[PDB]
């Protein structure tokens, strides 16, 4: 058993919410909807796993 009551909570702090809106509204304080930006290339990225694999290219360990 384990406590969970709050499907729409901003998983970035200890904030938490019942609804949708209200985490959008939560939203708005951070600020910055660029929680990752290629300073190599510029992109812009929501998701690390995304990152992860453009690193992939920038992986510099294997020339060949
Ligand atoms: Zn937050
Ligand atoms: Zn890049």
């Amino acid at each position: 058993m384990t406590h969970s009551d709050k499907p729409y909570k901003c998983d970035r702090c200890q904030a938490s919410f019942r609804y949708k809106g209200n985490l959008a509204s939560h939203k708005t304080v951070h600020t910055g909807e660029k929680p990752y930006r290629c300073n190599i290339c510029g992109a812009q990225f929501n998701r690390p796993a995304n990152l992860k694999t453009h690193t992939r290219i920038h992986s510099g360990e294997k020339p060949y």
